[PDB]
């Protein structure tokens, strides 16, 4: 691909955080914590899921950015609209307000609904995510294979403004406490 040149530089919303996240200094790392992490509660927060928005907001244009992976075992990244639901159950849809994918139990696998299987020979240590807004696509890039597409939602309804999304997965396992990563430009 030769979308590097939208390259957008993201940092991490504190507000919007799942209450046991630990957001770093500069607000580009993300992981869970083994506790509570001292915060008070507000509406914007996830409650259920490991989940954290991108503070940047997108109406237009192109955009791309980069997210560390490297020996998680379950995640979740992508985009989804400001308006999505922070309480309670929800799945990753285009119908509730997200463009995702994820790896999880060794596969990898693309959040429509039902779920698609992702066809990745090469596992990454760093994805690359670019929006179309205007186009209404979101794509899906294996940067540690050349660039290697791995999954493309097209036909997107928006229907809003864009946040960028992140799940750094529960660690049940014990193997899965490694940070999500915002690449350097
Ligand atoms: C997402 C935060 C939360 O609700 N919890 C409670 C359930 C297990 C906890 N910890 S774990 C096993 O290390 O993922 C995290």
């Amino acid at each position: 691909h030769h979308h590097h040149h939208h390259m957008v530089h993201i940092t991490l919303d504190r507000n919007t955080a799942n209450s046991w996240l630990i957001i770093s200094k500069d607000r580009r790392q993300v992981r869970m914590g083994d506790t509570h992490q001292n915060v008070s509660d507000n509406k914007e927060r996830f409650s259920n899921y490991p989940m954290v928005l991108g503070a940047q907001r997108f109406s237009s244009g192109k955009m791309y950015w980069e997210v560390d992976v490297t020996q998680k075992e379950a995640w979740d990244l992508g985009v989804c609209r400001d308006s999505v639901q922070r309480k309670g159950q929800f799945s990753l849809s285009p119908e509730n307000g997200f463009w995702t994918i994820w790896l999880w139990q060794d596969s990898y696998e693309a959040g429509t609904s039902p779920q698609t299987t992702l066809h990745i020979q090469v596992p990454p240590c760093q994805i690359g995510i670019f929006v179309d807004y205007e186009a209404g696509v979101v794509s899906f890039y294996n940067i540690t294979d050349h660039g290697s597409l791995i999954y493309t939602f097209s036909e997107c309804v928006f229907a809003g403004p864009l946040r960028p999304f992140f799940n750094v997965g529960f660690n049940y396992s014990g193997g899965n406490a490694a940070p999500l990563k915002l690449c350097p430009l």
